[PDB]
């Protein structure tokens, strides 16, 4: 609660930058705002990391959309795995400690974007300072 400058950029970057490195390929990835079923501070959170992961595997894998060999894909794994962890655990929203990954729903990454960056654009945007 303390801290937020962190957040607000992580939105309004990621927001900001969507065209700018990014892989295109539109996985299914299950939806974290289907709550109108099981979703708690915790586990909501945890989903919603797991969802992270792999779209920061997008913003952080490609220049822009030519590549993603078999090479790098264990490489850049650490990093993000590493950023994200940090990033995460800079904040402590979750505030659990690992949680087993599951898909409960489906939904195109892209889906995804779609209504995440609807909200955190609406969220960070509401100029907090």
């Amino acid at each position: 609660h303390k801290t937020d400058i962190t957040l607000q950029e992580i939105i309004k970057t990621l927001n900001s930058l969507t065209e700018q490195k990014t892989l295109c390929t539109e996985l299914t990835v299950t939806d974290i705002f289907a709550a109108s079923k099981n979703t708690t501070e915790k586990e909501t959170f945890c989903r919603a990391a797991t969802v992270l992961r792999q779209f920061y595997s997008h913003h952080e894998k490609d220049t822009r959309c030519l590549g993603a060999t078999a090479q790098q894909f264990h490489r850049h794994k650490q990093l993000i795995r590493f950023l994200k962890r940090l990033d995460r655990n800079l904040w402590g929203l979750a505030g659990l400690n690992s949680c087993p990954v599951k898909e409960a729903n489906q939904s195109t990454l892209e889906n995804f974007l779609e209504r995440l960056k609807t909200i955190m654009r609406e969220k960070y945007s509401k100029c907090s300072s």
